[PDB]
C-alpha cells in the first residue's frame, strides 16, 4: 500500500543536461514529436513578447542552441522558464512511454510542484495517459514562457540591468540560513524602515524552507545590500532566479489572467483527475477544477503566493494517510535536493528484463541512423587501387610532376612569366596516367564510342563496379539491393573531355559521352538501378556534397543502397591557366600544407566510388563494413570579405554543429582530415577552427584534451582532386582505419607556418613520421573530415570505426565446397584465374573457415557472366591445383568459350524403391531446413490419413530394418518429393520427368499432375492394399542381361504363362516376375545358355498377375485424386509414351501402371523421336542411386551427362557440389544464396582481387595547341 | 509477426493439399464460401452425404468452417473441390464466395 508522489522542481535545478539527453532520444516516437513541436510552440509565444524582450531573445532553429546560453547565464527568464517546463514534461513523458511506467492514478499517486513545477503538475494531473498529456503539455509550454515574460517585464520596470552584466541575467533570489522565517521577516521590516524604500522595491520573503532556512528575493542591487547586513553565523547562497516571483506587492489577478489568456475557452477542458498537493495554498489537496482554472491557480502560486516548502513534506504525508497508505515512493523530476524528499516525507509516517522486440522493430528509425561504408574503389595518382594509394601515403610520396604530353605541351602552354594569352605560370599536377584505359566490351561500348566518352565516366564505371563486387552486391538478391532501391550520386565540377578532346571532331556520342549527368547515368543504366541519379557541382567540395545528399536519401528512406563518388580528369589547359590567373595554384610544387612558404594548391586527378547503406541493412545482408558515418552538415561562408576566400567563423560553427548532432565531444575525436590546400590563409584559418573545436584550451592555459589530436592533409601527397577531393580524403581515412596507422605528412618542406596556434600546448600534432593508431579495446576511433569550395560552401562529416563483427558464426559441416569464376572475355577469364591463384597462395593456411567463405563470396555474392570456370575440393590446396590445371590449358592455346546462350536443359529421373537404403537422406535432413520441413509436413499428412510415420525413417535409421512395405514406400516417395523440391529451389527447372515403377508417383507431382497429399494418399493406400491381399516370399523378380527375344527363346513356356516381363529397361536389360517356382525354372534355363541373372531384394513380384486382386480397390483410390494437365511432359513407362494431357492420367492409368510392365525403352525411344531428349540434355537422378539415368543414357547416347543426388557409397555434398559445377559451366543460373542459406559459418564476404579488366587505351589526343589561339583568325 | 507466420502455415498446408490452378494468372483462389437458406446442422449432413457419395481422400473433404446463424453458415475446401460441392447446393439455397 505505497503511494508514489510525482514532484517537479523549479529554476534552481540545472536542466541543461536533461535537455541534452532528450535531444539525443530517438527510440520514443511521442517524445521526438513533443520535442519537434515544443520549439514551434515556444517560438510562437516568443513572437508575441514586447520589442524589448524580443531583442534580448536569441535566434534558434532547435532547442540545442539554447542550452549553451542557458549554461552561460545569458538566457532571459521567459525562455529558461519554458525550457525548464519542457525538460520536466519531456522527462516525465519518456519515463511513461519509453520507460513503460504506468500512468499515475488518483488511487495510488499524487502530483506536486514548486514554482514552474506547479505548471507541469496541472498538465500531468489533468491527463490519464501519455497521449492525452502532450496537447495539454504544449499549452503548458506557452503558459510558462508567458509566465517568465510577465515577471521579466515587472522586473525590468522595477530595476534596470547593471553595467557589468555582460548579458548575464542577475539573481533576484537568495537563500538565507541560520534564522527562523518569522525572525528574518522582522529584520526585513527594519531594513525597509531605515532605507525608506518604496513599497515595490522592498525585499520580501519569497519562500519558507525549514525552521532555519528560507529564501529572500529583491532587485539585485537591493538584494545585495540587504544580504550584506546578514552577518555570520547566518548563511547566504545565491540562487539562479532571474526575475521576481512570489510577490503579492508586484503582481495582481490581472497579471495571472494575462498569463493564461493563451488557453482558449472551451467546454472540453479536462479536469484534474489526480490530486495535486498544493501545499502553498489554503487547501493542501486540490482536484476537479478544469485545466484552465487549475493552471491559473498554479500561475498564482508562482507570482502571488510564497513557497511554503516547509509544509511540502507533511502535506504529502497527510494525503497518503487519508487514503490509508503506509509509505510514499518519491518520483522527483528535476527537483533540487530531491534525495532528501524520501526520508522527509516518510518521517511523518510509520514506514524482469525488458522483452525482446519483434524482429525488425528493435532497429531505431531510419532518421539519424549510422550510415555504413561497405566498400570503396578508386584511382589516384601513381595508384591503380586503394592498396597502391596507401603506398603513396605511408611512404610519404609527393606525386606532383610537370604536365605530361598526353594532356598538353608544357613548352607552349607554360611560361615562367606568362604574357601570351591562355599561358599559365604553372604546369604541375598529380595525374592519372592510365586514365584512358577501359574495357569497352564489358560495358557494351563500340571502339568508336569509347573514345568519345569522358574518362571520368569510364573510370566511374570501373570504380563503381569494383566497389559493388567488393561489397558483395548482387541486384535483387536481398531487399536492400533491389534495383528500385539503389541510387547514384557523383561530384563533378568539370567536363574537360567535351571541351578539348572530343570537340576536335564532334561526332554522334558527343553529348552522352561528355555531359556530366551521364556520369551516374551510365552506372544506373549498366547495372539497371532505377533509383535516383544525380550529379553535384559545388566546385572543390562536390564529392562530399554528394555524400551529404546520398546520406539524406538513406535517412529519408528514398533508397536502401547508395553509390557515391567523385571524378576529376584534367584535359583542358584553360582550366589550369584560369586557376593560375586567379592565384589558386602553386607555381613551385605540390600542396605544401602547414608550410610557412605555401603558395597555392596543386591540381590533382582522382576517381573514387563508395557503397553506402543504413547500418542495420548492412548487417542484415552480412555486408562488409569499413567504417560508419555518424553525421554530416553543410553551411556557406557568407561572412567573408571576398567571395573566394573562406572564413573561419562559418567553418567552426559547422564543426560544432556536427559534434552536437552526433552527441560527441572533443576527446571523442582523435584524427582530423583537413581540407588543407596548402595556403597560408587557408591553412591557418582552418587550423584555428579545428583546434578551437577539437583541442580547446582552458582559461588557465592548459589543454582540455586528455589524448593527442592528429591533423593531416592528403593533398600534400596527391594534390587537390577538386570535385573528387572529399572522397579522396575519405578514402585515406578508410585505409588509416584498416592499417591502424597515421601516415607521415610531407607538406612541410622547410618550416612550420607561423600563423598556426601553439599546437603542442593544445596536444595537437602533425605527424612527421608514421604513428600507430590502434583501436581501443571495446572502443572506436572517430574522425572529422573537412572539404570546402572556393564558391563559399563548406562541408564536413564525422566518421566512426565499424562495429565489432559477430563473434559466434558457426562451423560449416560440408566437406566439399565449390568456387565459381566468371568473365565476359577469354582474356579476362585468364586474368581472373591467375589473380585467384595468387590470392590463394597469400591466404593458404590462415584458417579453415576460408574455403566455405571463399565459396559463399564467389557464388552468392557475385554476378556470373558467360565465360565460366569452377573448382571443387575439401581444402584451399585442392582448389588451387584445379584452377592451376585449368589455367595451364588456357595458356596452352585452348581459349575460354562462353556457355551456350539458352543454358542447360534438365530431365529428372525418379528411381524405384529397389535402391533405397538405411540412413538415406539423413545429412540432407539435418542440414537443409526446407528439406526437413517438407518431411515433417508429409509426416503429419500421413498420420492424418492413418498412415505410418515416415519422420522416424530420417531420424532413427534402425527402424529401416523392420519397416513395413507401406512405410518403406511412403519414405521413398516423400524422399523423392523433398529431393525434387530441393533441386528446384536450387535452380533446376525440369524439361521433362521420367519415373520408374514407384518413381512415377513423385514424378507426377514434379510434373504438376497430382498434389503432394494426393500422392501420399495414393501411395499409402496402394501399399496398404498390397499388404492386405498379397503375401511376401511367394513371388520374386529376376533381372536378366539379354534381349526380349533371347529370354523368350530360352525359357520353355510363353510369357504370360510361365512368367511375365515386369520391366523393359534396356536392349539387353529386362526383369522377369512370377512365383518363386516360376523364376527358379526360368533362372536355370537362362543360366543354361550362360545369360547373366540376379534376383531382386523386393519380396513380391510387382507388375505381374500377382497384383490383380487389388486393382478394383486401387481404381477407387485413384478416382479420389484431383488431376490437372502436366506443366512439363511426362515420360511414362506405364504407357511407353510421352504424356502431356490429363486425359491420360485417369484412374485407369494407376491400375494399369501397377499391373502393366515398366516399358522404359518404349517410353524413352518415344521421347527421343519427339526431340524431347538428346545428348545435350542433362539427366539428374531424384532417388537413392544413379539407376534410371543409366537407362536414359543408353537411350539417347553414350556422351550424355548424368548425375546422381544421393549414393550410399559417397558423400551427399560431393555429388551435389560436383553436379552444380557442371550445371554452372553449362550456363545454369543457380540459386547460390539458397545453397549457402542454412550455413551461416560460410556467410562472410572476403576481399578478393578485382575483376581482371581487358584494358585498352581510348584517347582523343589534344593536338596543334589550338587552345592558345582561341579567338584568333585562321593565319 | 504471428499473423504472417499464421497465414504462411495455412498457406503451406493449402499448397501441399491442392496445387494452384492453370488459369489463375496469379490470383489466389477462394477456399471458403458462405451458404444461406439451410441450418448448420442440416448443411453438415449434406456435406457428409456428399462425402459418402463422392471419392475424396479424408484430408481433402469439405468441412463446416463456421456457423453464423439459424440459416447461415460457412463451408471450406480446396477450390476445385469446393466448386464441385457448391454446384450441388441448388436454389433456394445461396452461395457467396
Ligand atoms: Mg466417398
Amino acid at each position: 500500500a505505497q503511494m508514489r508522489v510525482v514532484a517537479f522542481g523549479d529554476q534552481t535545478y540545472d536542466c541543461s543536461e536533461a535537455v541534452s539527453q532528450l535531444l539525443r532520444v530517438r527510440d520514443d516516437a511521442i517524445v521526438v514529436d513533443f520535442l519537434e513541436r515544443a520549439p514551434a510552440v515556444l517560438k510562437a509565444e516568443l513572437a508575441r513578447l514586447s520589442s524589448e524582450q524580443q531583442e534580448e531573445t536569441p535566434r534558434f532553429a532547435t532547442l540545442a542552441e539554447l542550452v549553451p546560453r542557458y549554461r552561460a547565464g545569458t538566457l532571459n527568464p521567459a525562455v529558461s522558464q519554458a525550457l525548464t517546463c519542457i525538460a520536466q514534461l519531456g522527462l516525465f513523458i519518456r519515463q511513461h512511454s519509453s520507460g513503460q511506467e504506468a500512468y499515475p492514478t488518483a488511487h495510488d499517486s499524487c502530483i506536486t510542484g514548486v514554482c514552474t513545477g506547479a505548471l507541469t503538475a496541472v498538465a500531468v494531473g489533468s491527463a490519464s495517459s501519455v497521449t492525452a498529456l502532450v496537447p495539454l503539455a504544449l499549452h503548458t509550454v506557452a503558459v510558462a514562457v508567458r509566465l517568465g515574460a510577465r515577471a521579466w517585464e515587472i522586473g525590468s520596470c522595477l530595476a534596470d540591468a547593471r553595467r557589468g552584466a555582460n548579458g548575464r541575467y542577475a539573481s533576484w533570489t537568495s537563500a538565507v540560513g541560520g534564522i527562523s522565517p518569522q525572525d528574518l521577516q522582522d529584520r526585513i521590516s527594519a531594513y525597509t524602515a531605515e532605507q525608506a524604500l518604496a513599497s515595490v522595491s522592498v525585499p520580501y520573503l519569497s519562500a519558507a524552507v525549514g525552521p532555519g532556512q528560507s529564501s529572500v528575493s529583491a532587485a539585485p542591487v537591493i538584494l545585495d545590500a540587504f544580504l550584506s547586513t546578514l552577518l555570520r553565523p547566518l548563511t547566504t547562497t545565491r540562487l539562479p532566479i532571474t526575475a521576481p516571483y512570489h510577490a503579492p506587492h508586484l503582481f495582481t489577478a490581472k497579471d495571472v489572467q494575462h498569463v493564461t489568456d493563451c488557453l482558449p475557452p472551451s467546454e472540453a477542458w479536462p479536469t484534474v483527475r489526480i490530486p495535486i498537493i498544493s501545499f502553498s495554498r489554503d487547501e493542501a489537496v486540490s482536484r476537479g477544477a478544469s485545466f484552465p482554472a487549475a493552471m491559473s491557480e498554479a500561475v498564482r502560486d508562482c507570482l502571488i503566493r510564497p513557497i511554503a516548502l516547509d509544509r511540502m513534506a507533511v502535506s504529502i504525508a497527510n494525503h497518503a494517510r487519508d487514503l490509508g497508505k503506509d509509505s510514499v515512493l518519491p518520483s522527483p523530476i528535476a527537483l533540487s535536493f530531491s534525495d532528501k524528499l524520501g526520508p522527509q516525507v516518510n518521517s511523518h509516517l510509520p514506514g524482469s528484463k525488458s522483452i525482446p522486440s519483434a524482429i525488425g522493430a528493435e532497429q531505431q528509425p531510419m532518421a539519424k541512423s549510422p550510415i555504413a561504408i561497405l566498400a570503396a574503389s578508386g584511382r589516384f595518382p601513381q595508384s591503380s587501387s586503394m592498396d597502391q594509394f596507401w603506398d603513396v601515403l605511408i611512404n610519404g610520396v609527393d606525386t606532383h610532376e610537370l604536365v605530361p604530353p598526353t594532356r598538353w605541351n608544357a613548352a607552349t602552354h607554360v611560361s615562367e612569366d606568362p604574357k601570351a594569352k591562355n599561358v599559365s605560370g604553372t604546369g604541375f599536377g598529380c595525374w592519372l596516367h592510365e586514365a584512358g584505359e577501359f574495357d569497352a566490351a564489358y560495358f557494351n561500348m563500340s571502339p568508336r564510342e569509347a573514345p568519345q566518352v569522358d574518362p571520368a565516366q569510364r573510370l566511374a564505371l570501373l570504380t563503381a563496379t569494383e566497389a559493388l563486387e567488393q561489397a558483395g552486391v548482387v541486384p535483387n538478391r536481398t531487399s536492400s539491393t533491389q534495383k528500385n532501391r539503389v541510387g547514384v550520386w557523383y561530384g563533378a565540377t568539370s567536363n574537360d573531355w567535351m571541351e578539348t578532346n572530343s570537340a576536335q571532331n564532334v561526332d554522334t556520342y558527343f553529348i552522352p559521352g561528355g555531359n556530366r549527368a551521364f556520369i551516374p547515368g551510365r552506372v544506373n543504366y549498366f547495372h539497371k538501378f532505377s533509383g535516383p541519379s544525380y550529379t553535384i557541382d559545388t566546385a572543390c567540395s562536390s564529392s562530399l556534397a554528394a555524400l551529404h545528399m546520398a546520406c539524406n536519401a538513406l535517412w529519408r528512406g528514398e533508397v536502401d543502397t547508395a553509390i557515391v563518388g567523385g571524378t576529376n580528369v584534367l584535359t583542358n589547359p584553360d582550366m589550369t591557366a584560369g586557376l593560375d590567373a586567379g592565384h589558386f595554384l602553386s607555381r613551385s610544387g605540390n600542396c605544401k600544407t602547414f608550410d610557412d612558404e605555401a603558395d597555392g594548391y596543386c591540381r590533382g586527378e582522382a576517381v573514387v566510388t563508395l557503397i553506402l547503406k543504413r547500418l542495420p541493412d548492412a548487417q542484415a545482408d552480412k555486408d562488409p563494413i569499413q567504417a560508419s558515418i555518424l553525421g554530416i552538415a553543410t553551411n556557406h561562408s557568407a561572412e567573408a570579405a571576398s567571395i573566394t576566400r573562406p572564413h573561419a567563423g562559418a567553418q567552426q560553427d559547422l564543426f560544432q554543429q556536427v559534434l552536437t548532432e552526433t552527441g560527441l565531444t572533443a576527446n571523442d575525436i582523435s584524427v582530423c582530415e583537413m581540407h588543407g590546400t596548402g595556403t597560408q590563409a587557408g591553412d591557418s584559418g582552418e587550423t584555428t577552427s579545428v583546434v578551437e573545436t577539437l583541442a580547446p584550451l582552458n582559461r588557465s592555459g592548459s589543454a582540455v584534451r586528455t589524448t593527442p589530436l592528429y591533423i593531416g592533409a592528403v593533398k600534400s601527397n596527391v594534390g587537390h582532386a577538386e570535385s573528387a577531393a572529399g572522397v579522396s580524403s575519405l578514402a585515406k581515412i578508410l585505409l588509416m582505419l584498416k592499417h591502424s596507422k597515421i601516415p607521415p605528412h610531407v607538406g612541410i618542406k622547410t618550416k612550420l607556418n607561423h600563423r598556426l596556434p601553439d599546437l603542442a600546448a593544445r596536444n595537437t600534432h602533425i605527424a612527421r613520421s608514421e604513428v600507430p593508431w590502434p583501436r581501443p579495446k571495446n572502443g572506436k576511433r572517430r574522425v572529422l573530415l573537412n572539404n570546402f569550395s572556393a564558391a563559399g560552401g563548406n562541408t564536413c562529416l564525422v566518421l566512426e570505426d565499424a562495429p565489432e563483427p559477430e563473434d559466434s558464426q558457426e562451423v560449416d559441416p560440408r566437406e566439399h565446397h565449390i568456387v565459381a569464376l566468371s568473365a565476359k572475355t577469354p582474356d579476362s577469364m585468364v586474368n581472373n584465374l591467375t589473380n585467384m591463384i595468387t590470392w590463394i597462395d597469400k591466404h593458404s593456411g590462415d584458417s579453415l573457415a576460408t574455403l566455405p567463405q571463399l565459396s559463399y563470396t564467389t557464388t552468392a555474392r557475385r554476378v556470373h557472366h558467360r565465360h565460366r570456370a569452377v573448382a571443387t575440393g575439401t581444402d584451399l590446396l585442392q582448389i588451387r591445383s584445379s584452377l592451376q590445371e585449368q589455367l595451364d590449358r588456357r595458356v596452352s592455346g585452348e581459349r575460354s568459350i562462353p556457355h551456350p546462350p539458352n543454358g542447360p536443359s534438365f530431365v529428372l529421373a525418379f528411381t524405384g524403391q529397389g535402391s533405397a537404403f538405411a540412413g538415406m537422406g539423413v545429412d540432407l535432413y539435418k542440414r537443409f531446413a526446407s528439406f526437413r520441413s517438407d518431411i515433417a509436413r508429409y509426416d503429419q499428412i500421413c498420420e492424418g490419413m492413418s498412415l505410418p510415420s515416415i519422420k522416424a525413417m530420417f531420424e532413427d535409421e534402425k527402424v529401416f530394418s523392420t519397416a513395413s512395405p507401406t512405410l518403406q514406400q511412403l519414405t521413398h516417395v516423400c524422399f523423392q518429393m523433398a529431393l525434387y523440391r530441393l533441386w528446384k529451389s536450387l535452380g533446376v527447372q525440369a524439361k521433362a520427368v521420367v519415373g520408374h515403377s514407384l518413381g512415377e508417383y513423385a514424378a507426377l507431382y514434379a510434373a504438376g499432375v497430382l498434389s503432394q497429399s494426393d500422392t501420399l494418399y495414393l501411395v499409402g493406400r496402394r501399399a496398404q492394399l498390397m499388404e492386405k491381399h498379397l503375401s511376401q516370399g511367394t513371388h520374386a523378380m529376376l533381372a536378366v542381361r539379354a534381349k526380349e527375344e533371347a529370354i523368350v527363346a530360352a525359357i520353355d513356356g510363353p510369357p504370360g504363362e510361365a512368367y511375365e516381363f515386369s520391366c523393359r529397361n534396356g536392349e539387353q536389360r529386362n526383369v522377369l516376375g512370377g512365383t518363386v517356382a516360376q523364376i527358379q525354372a526360368a533362372k536355370a534355363a537362362l543360366e543354361a545358355k550362360k545369360i547373366r541373372c540376379q534376383y531382386l531384394d523386393t519380396p513380391m513380384a510387382f507388375h505381374t498377375g500377382q497384383v490383380d486382386p487389388i486393382l478394383p480397390e486401387l481404381l477407387q483410390v485413384a478416382a479420389a485424386c484431383s488431376i490437372q494437365d502436366p506443366q512439363i511432359p511426362v515420360i511414362s513407362p506405364a504407357y511407353g509414351k510421352v504424356i502431356r494431357s490429363a486425359k491420360d492420367f485417369q484412374p485407369e492409368y494407376f491400375t494399369h501402371h501397377c499391373r502393366s510392365s515398366v516399358n522404359m525403352v518404349d517410353a524413352l525411344q518415344s521421347a527421343v523421336e519427339e526431340g524431347l531428349l538428346d545428348k545435350n540434355v542433362i539427366g539428374l537422378e531424384i532417388g537413392p542411386g544413379p539407376v534410371v539415368t543409366q537407362f536414359v543414357k543408353e537411350a539417347v547416347g553414350t556422351t550424355m551427362q548424368t548425375f546422381a543426388s544421393i549414393n550410399k557409397d559417397k558423400d551427399t555434398w560431393q555429388l551435389m557440389t560436383q553436379a552444380l559445377a557442371k550445371f554452372y559451366l553449362a550456363g545454369a543460373s543457380v540459386e547460390w544464396s539458397r545453397y549457402h542459406e542454412d550455413f551461416p559459418g560460410a556467410q562472410k564476404v572476403l576481399e578478393l582481387p578485382a575483376y581482371g579488366w581487358a584494358l585498352k587505351n581510348y584517347w582523343l589526343q589534344y593536338v596543334n595547341d589550338w587552345s592558345l589561339r582561341k579567338g584568333d583568325p585562321a593565319v
